[PDB]
């Protein structure tokens, strides 16, 4: 369950830019950046929904370009606000 729902994440940013894409067929493996969907209007809309889906304003916290080094980090940053983050890549 570590995933916390891997492919949830994948198809809003899959829908975000590319809905005609399968989230099945992306690797969570590869980083989000590296592949460009998130842009700056693109993370406005990350932290719109995704904060959304919570409840929580991204305000109370600010966010870096590190925090979107992969879509794995994307999983940990929801968990860690409202749970203690798991296997966090930094341990």
């Amino acid at each position: 369950s570590e995933m916390q729902h891997a492919s949830v994440i994948a198809q809003f940013v899959v829908e975000e830019f590319l809905p005609d894409v399968a989230p099945a067929d992306v690797d969570v493996d590869l980083d989000l950046v590296d592949n460009g969907v998130i842009d700056a209007l693109g993370l406005l809309k990350v932290i719109a929904w995704l904060e959304d889906r919570f409840g929580i304003a991204a305000d109370d916290v600010e966010l870096s370009p590190e925090h979107f080094r992969s879509i794995r980090s994307i999983d940990a940053f929801v968990v860690g606000a409202t749970t203690p983050p798991v296997e966090a890549k930094l341990q």
